[PDB]
């Protein structure tokens, strides 16, 4: 699916933590709640809040 980047920190949240500028591959994006994402920047897959992210 598509490439996203975090525009807000969600360190201290499976659900996964991240920092603004982290990148995600997301197959089913959802602007509300949480979606499945591969996180980069090893490589971890989990749930991330969609509204913390923007398309790249």
């Amino acid at each position: 699916g598509r490439l996203f980047v975090a525009v807000f920190d969600y360190e201290t949240p499976g659900i996964i933590g991240f920092k603004a500028g982290d990148r995600f591959l997301i197959e089913e994006y959802a602007e509300n709640g949480w979606c499945e994402a591969i996180h980069m920047d090893p490589v971890q897959k989990g749930l991330v809040p969609g509204n913390f992210l923007r398309p790249l």
